[PDB]
């Protein structure tokens, strides 16, 4: 869980910056167990399908 | 106007979400938005982004 969680959010880091740099809102958040938008940890993970889109 | 207006329904749940807490022993720790300090992404430029205000 905890790799995924680092893998997705250094993802989560580049689309913020493409997105500032774009001149759009920067709004994506980074991912944790209380608040997750990969729905393969739906159960480990507090699934919120739509936190980041 | 519908800025201010989604601030009132963001507020009210805010308001909501703090009275619960503090029934639980938790501290009131979410804050209300203002044009001057709003969390809402879609507000970004005609409201001051404070992205993780709560
Ligand atoms: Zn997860
Ligand atoms: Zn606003």
């Amino acid at each position: 869980i905890d790799r995924e969680h680092q893998e997705r959010n250094a993802e989560i880091s580049a689309c913020n910056a493409r997105a500032l740099s774009e001149g759009r809102p920067a709004s994506l958040v980074y991912l944790s167990r209380d608040a997750c938008d990969i729905p393969e940890h739906s159960g480990r993970c507090r699934f919120v399908k739509y936190l980041n889109f």
